């Protein structure tokens, strides 16, 4: 059924019946028999791959056939890209085997191929820069700027995805002309499950011309299975109408994205946008897929090194709490210490200490809410750690360290705030599509707002780790 | 100037006019004027080089000269390459630029391949190994295996260079007919200073054939400076006769290495040895060059991640020490404690604690020695911190934490512990190990700056406690 805003969350974009027109596609079954092909084989390649047929050396050349032959029956690895000029143009021919189907893709090459030396040199510079700077925010920033020098794209941004899958533009190099989307936030809904899986499975993804018209592949179904063809790993797999509308609203008509994958999760991706159709040669894209690997590798460690630091200041800051509580025998004093205090342990907008009936509220008037939270927990006598990002103050983390005299510690966070807003000279809409204003950056951001309304920043894994240890410390102190 | 074992430490391996015969070299000055070339240029290539000669289009083709042209007009260290025709035993023309000399190196592109020569394909495969592992040891162990699978070398090893630059075989996958070299410690003098400057500035080295026949370049002197050509960044640079003699004693005749550089140190390298002559294509070597950098990067933050962990357990067990010491007023109880004690604070074979006339030693008898040390610390009575590796036992790290009652804490470490050529057994693994034994005799594994940082921190902790006792 036709994709609407109402059902786009479930659009199966891995089994579209089409490909992008700047290439051709022939899908083969495990024994070499053609199962399907795209409308334009004869026009682009000058021959008709008929279902039931087997390709000949005559049709598609020795280079392609030899790859096709070692590629089909595929124990062990094999070169899966080949050059050949079947016609008058130049074709990179790319083959891969997913499920049990073999996809043979013909993509026209335009620009000079990858200069492997001048790519190695560029790889040095980037690794050398992040050698100096162990900010993962600096890596993103540098590689972003660098991607634009290399590719020549009009804009390249770096997205970081939070735990709730929402996105944030944490870097950007555009040409002076264009408006900046720096600091943009967008909801999980802007990158649906299927699209997200595809960003994890595929490092690089390219959209040559957004204002194109899809070239269908027939037959639509796989006669061997009576189900659609899975084009997850296809270089030419067509784009969604929804997205294409979104992109044209922005005035963008060529996209090129490099994934950053850590764990199973998609940690973020570099998005390259062009204002006119743009095509990047397969082997070049393959060099960028290397960046995808390197960044993912580096970013992973930079991140685990950061939580490592958080954990170090935590323990050191707990050590001070012991150096301090055991001397004068007053928790409150130690806990309320400005720099090393609990309000500084876990990032928050305020804290509250309870022991006996004594209440020390730090950075605001938190007794009332701490009182109300406690009344709730009264109906839940066995809970020792409470935390919610719903509820003055909607984020709450409570740990009980002494039950008899009801000793608790509370951290509070206010609603989540958009870090950086742009203002002044406002809003050149460019055309709006039929689907509505939802498919514009402003529409997306407003969609994010509605999502986070009433929610604080989520209690990190580490924030919870530190609090659980702090609770253990407080328990033994009271003993 | 013959290479003798005694002289070889100064051997200038970076200048010798010889190259390896599997390729051809042509050296030009800034303006494209030929200054020198190997005596096999016309053997492999169409024509003959000659000083004063500005490169002939007819012999080198359009791409190459056209490449050199854009290179010439660039004032930075030029590095580029193209694959092109020359009589149709076609080549990879790979050029660089050191000083103001332009070098063109010619490698034969071999049609018959049973493996994948795609630069992007190979690069993606090894680099994938980096993303997988957390151990810096696991990584080395696994990339070692993957390298042997990818290249098919008879043996591939991974070295780690300690503080004294003595290396250690930490990982190894071999053909099961070959003896194991795992653990082998060899002296720093098996890799001279010059060899190291090169391994550091060059991610990849390739010796195609060990019993090679040095293909001389003429002229030998650089006409302009009248001083030797520096082939530091050359691929086809000839190989030291001493090293070659070393490899032949081992029955090795083909060799490739991947450097690992963190900071400016040859942290370690992957060495591939083959028992028969072997050759890797240029683009595949570039596959390993970019891996060298990526691996270096990841290894660095894997290491600094490791010390960060060390420091966390330090602050952690240091915290427990403080708790234990404040709970019951007596220090010794927490210092002597098994897992959270000082003996487990810093890698050591033993520990000792002095406070007043009361001395407590952990895991050994260090009282006699603690005394001697303490006695040398009579001089410089202001010395709060001390450490060394020479001296009974040789690893001594001492900190003072209480002046009035001579409160000291010590950590102690023990000492670390048939077809040969004309130079003798010195150039065999057996010789190397022995040589290393000589070097390490009176030295214990050095105290890392992390060990010292921990001791230094501990010391501060203790003083604070003693002041608080009052
Ligand atoms: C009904 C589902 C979708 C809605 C709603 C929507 O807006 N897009 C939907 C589907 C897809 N989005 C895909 C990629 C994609 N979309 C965005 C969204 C943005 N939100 C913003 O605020 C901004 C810019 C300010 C953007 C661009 C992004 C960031 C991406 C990733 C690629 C890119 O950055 O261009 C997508 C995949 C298409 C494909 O196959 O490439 C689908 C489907
Ligand atoms: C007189 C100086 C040298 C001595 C002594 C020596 O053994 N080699 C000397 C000069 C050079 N060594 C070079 C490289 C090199 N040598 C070793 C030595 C080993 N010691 C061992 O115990 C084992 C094995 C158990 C070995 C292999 C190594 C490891 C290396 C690095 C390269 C490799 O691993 O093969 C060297 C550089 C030669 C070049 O140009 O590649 C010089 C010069």
């Amino acid at each position: 059924t036709p994709v609407t805003l109402a059902n786009c969350e479930d659009e199966p974009i891995h089994v579209p019946g089409a490909i992008q027109p700047h290439g051709a596609l022939v899908t083969l079954r495990a024994d070499g028999m053609v199962l399907a092909a795209s409308e334009n084989i004869q026009a682009l390649l000058g021959f008709v791959a008929s279902p039931g047929s087997y390709l000949t050396q005559e049709q598609v050349g020795p280079e392609v056939l030899r790859m096709l032959e070692e590629g089909l029956t595929g124990n062990g690895p094999w070169s899966n890209s080949v050059e050949t000029r079947i016609g008058e143009h130049l074709f990179d021919v790319i083959g891969h085997s997913y499920k049990e189907v073999f996809y043979l893709e013909f993509e026209i090459r335009t620009a000079d191929t990858l200069s492997i030396t001048s790519f190695t040199l560029n790889a040095q510079r980037i690794i050398a820069q992040v050698q100096l700077h162990n900010d993962t925010a600096s890596l993103l920033s540098n590689v972003t700027d660098e991607l634009r020098r290399m590719t020549g794209y009009d804009r390249v941004m770096a997205y970081r995805f939070r735990h709730d899958d929402s996105g944030e533009v944490v870097a950007e190099s555009r040409r002076e002309d264009l408006e900046s989307y720096l600091g943009q936030r967008y909801p999980a809904s802007d990158i649906p499950a299927q699209a997200r899986r595809l960003y994890i499975q595929n490092p690089i993804r390219l959209i040559a011309d957004v204002a194109y018209t899809p070239m269908r592949v027939f037959p639509a179904l796989n006669p061997e299975t009576n189900e659609s063809f899975d084009l997850s790993y296809s270089v030419l797999r067509s784009v969604s109408p929804i997205h294409c509308e979104y992109l044209t609203n922005m005035g963008v008509r060529a996209s090129m994205s490099i994934s950053i994958v850590v764990g199973g999760k998609l940690w973020g991706l570099f998005s390259c946008h062009h204002m006119s159709p743009k095509l990047i040669p397969y082997p070049v894209r393959m060099s960028f897929q290397i960046f995808s690997q390197v960044c993912s590798a580096i970013v992973e460690r930079l991140e685990q090194g950061r939580i490592a630091e958080l954990l170090r200041v935590s323990t050191e800051r707990r050590l001070a709490l012991a150096r301090r509580a055991r001397d004068a025998d007053d928790l409150f004093g130690a806990l309320a210490h400005p720099d090393d205090g609990i309000a500084a342990l876990i990032p928050c907008d305020g804290a509250l200490v309870m022991l006996g009936g004594r209440t020390l509220s730090i950075r605001g008037d938190f007794e009332r809410q701490a009182g109300n939270v406690l009344q709730r927990l009264q109906r839940d006598p066995e809970r020792d750690i409470y935390h919610t990002d719903n509820w003055d103050c909607c984020g709450v983390l409570a740990i009980r360290f002494h039950r008899q005299e009801s000793g608790w510690i509370f951290w509070f966070r206010h609603e989540e705030v958009h870090r950086i807003r742009w203002g002044g000279k406002p809003e050149k809409l460019l055309t709006i599509g039929p689907s509505g204003p939802r498919l514009t950056p402003r529409g997306s951001f407003e969609a994010w707002e509605e999502v986070v309304r009433g929610h604080s920043t989520p209690w990190s894994e580490t924030d919870l780790a530190i609090a659980e240890k702090l609770r253990l410390d407080l328990m033994e102190l009271c003993l």
